[PDB]
């Protein structure tokens, strides 16, 4: 225990200075955590990847070192994201085909129509406008509600609850988590009696009414699909508008060459690495070069630091939309690698694409060293991003 964890980011785009020294090392950095349990931080691309696919690393919440007084296992609440193979595998198998490349590519039309209407609505407003509230959150939310069949009318309730649920060191995360489960509990009971199409109702029909999945399991993974599905993209899109605004050439080059967008999106994902500080524990000894991780040791997986690893990515702190960037780990790696990632990328490609095609002189409406940054959550972002045109 040298540096304390959790560490919060301080800048909308800078990673913490410490991370780069962490990578210059021969060991893993030890960290002091609320419960005094042995815990390493993991900073190198080589390492992050090795451990995330290793079979002796667990997500079991009871093995993770406790990071605060409010941090806990959630009273037996488990999504697939909190299970190891083979139980993990059974649950992810039921949801996977909805998310394949070619399957996700069939939603492009509905995503385009969706973002079209948000932009019409947004451009009707007197600027300056906030991107998170008027572009990023509306699209991620509508898109996830369409895929899942969750009512958009409910979005104020589940948005605010997801935000709070995803703060594991905050008092309010438990009641919000309880309420979200309760909301999906009612929704799944409804869909059970009246299956719709859309991912939840299709799983009622094919898995739940066929004996492949229980009621609590569907409910729990529905919380996960709902919250992951909007809160993440919302922040990635917001931060990305900032970054493109911060590098004007990039906005205009994309606007003038859309075939450059997919790699640009991957570069935005790498650069910001908004999902960070993943929690794992060793279940057996694990040899990583010089260092021997011991049965029971906690691990804090820094996707961001690995995405900014100099030994893998040249000029790591630079935003560069021409570096092949497909091999970043913004969506993790290994069994739990983001089930949504093709949907995330499509959403971004269409949202950023249409926004700068339409508001081609979009400008920052505030100075980007007065941005509030989100702290205390494994999903980074900024509270607000004001723009003019
Ligand atoms: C930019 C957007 C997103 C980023 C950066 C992101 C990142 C990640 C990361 C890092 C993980 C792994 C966490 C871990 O191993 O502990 C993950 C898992 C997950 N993501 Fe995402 N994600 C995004 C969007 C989405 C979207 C749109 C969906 C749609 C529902 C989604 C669904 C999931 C699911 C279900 C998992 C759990 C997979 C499993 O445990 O097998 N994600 N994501
Ligand atoms: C790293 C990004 C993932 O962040 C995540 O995986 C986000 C995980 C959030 C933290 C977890 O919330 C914490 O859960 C604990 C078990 C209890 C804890 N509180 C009550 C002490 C609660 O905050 C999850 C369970 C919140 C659910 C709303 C939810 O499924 C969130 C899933 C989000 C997925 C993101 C992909």
């Amino acid at each position: 225990h040298m540096v304390v964890w959790p560490m919060d980011r301080t800048c909308a785009w800078a990673l913490p200075e410490q991370y780069a020294e962490f990578r210059q090392r021969a060991t893993l950095v030890p960290a002091k955590v609320w419960d005094g349990s042995p815990t390493w931080l993991v900073s190198r691309y080589e390492h992050v990847r090795a451990l995330l696919v290793d079979p002796r690393v667990t997500v079991d919440p009871t093995r993770q070192p406790r990071l605060s007084e409010a941090d806990g296992d959630g009273d037996g609440f488990r999504s697939m994201l909190m299970l190891d193979p083979p139980e993990h595998t059974r649950l992810r198998r039921m949801f996977i085909s909805a998310f394949s490349v070619r399957q996700v590519e069939t939603m492009r039309p509905e995503i385009e129509k969706i973002v079209d209407g948000i932009l019409d609505r947004l451009l009707a407003l007197e600027p300056p406008v906030d991107i998170l509230t008027h572009l990023a959150l509306p699209m991620s939310t509508q898109v996830i509600c369409h895929l899942l069949g969750v009512p958009y009318e409910d979005r104020e309730f589940f948005q605010e609850r997801s935000e709070l649920a995803s703060r594991p060191n905050d008092d309010r995360s438990m009641p919000a988590l309880i309420e979200l489960v309760e909301y999906l509990d009612g929704l799944v009971r409804t869909k059970t009696a009246h299956p719709d199409t859309g991912l939840l109702g299709t799983a009622v029909t094919e898995r739940l009414l066929k004996g492949e999945i229980t009621h609590q399991e569907l409910v729990n993974n529905a919380v996960l699909l709902l919250a992951a599905g909007h809160e993440t993209s919302a922040n990635q899109v917001t931060l990305s508008v900032l970054t493109l605004l911060r590098h004007p050439e990039t906005a205009a080059e994309l606007r003038e060459q859309p075939e450059l967008m997919p790699n640009a999106v991957d570069e935005l994902l790498r650069y910001h690495s908004i999902a960070d500080g993943l929690r794992r524990a060793a279940t057996a000894d694990i040899v990583l070069g010089d260092h021997t991780i011991r049965a029971g040791d906690g691990l804090i997986i820094l996707l961001s630091s690995a995405n900014h690893d100099g030994n893998t990515f040249g000029a790591e702190a630079t935003f560069d939309i021409h570096r092949p960037a497909r091999h970043h780990v913004a969506f993790g790696y290994g069994p739990h690698q983001c089930l949504g990632q093709n949907l995330a990328r499509l959403e971004m490609e269409v949202t950023l694409g249409k926004l700068f095609r339409r508001v081609p002189a979009l400008r920052l409406a505030q100075e980007p060293d007065a941005l509030r940054v989100r702290q205390g959550s494994p999903i980074f972002g900024i509270d607000e991003l004001l723009v003019e045109w």
